[PDB]
């Protein structure tokens, strides 16, 4: 086995359904959005290391509410390409450097099978 895999346990299931702990403790926050960028769920891990949280997030857009970094061609650029492809399916280095410490994650975006929704997984590097 190796450390924790990005797509790691089917995230997009148990981020439909939550699993034990809503699976609030893995290595890569696991965050949802819908038409439009609003926030569907965030978990604690990437929520963890920023402290944004889902409850407080929720509601927060994650493109211009809440990570003013992710407004761009390379991460709201890949996702209004999924989402205008029908299977949201990108990845990307980025750095979440907003009012707080310069943080590191690979990314990893899907299109969430709730039915039509977008996620953005980041795994803390
Ligand atoms: C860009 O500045 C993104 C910032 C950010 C993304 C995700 C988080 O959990 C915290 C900050």
């Amino acid at each position: 086995m190796e450390h924790v895999a990005f797509g790691s346990e089917d995230i997009e299931n148990t981020l439909a359904k939550m699993d034990d702990g809503q699976l609030d403790g893995l290595a890569f926050g696991a965050i949802q959005l819908d038409g439009d960028g609003n926030i569907l769920q965030y978990n604690a891990a990437e929520g963890d290391i920023t402290g944004r949280d889902p409850k407080q997030v929720i509601g927060k857009n994650f493109f211009k509410d809440v990570a003013p970094c992710t407004d761009s061609p390379e991460f709201y650029g890949k996702f209004k390409e999924g989402v205008a492809s029908g299977n949201l399916n990108t990845m990307f280095e980025y750095t979440f450097d907003y009012q707080m410490t310069p943080t590191k994650v690979k990314v990893h975006m899907k299109k969430a099978l709730s039915g039509d929704s977008y996620w953005v997984f980041v795994k803390r590097v």
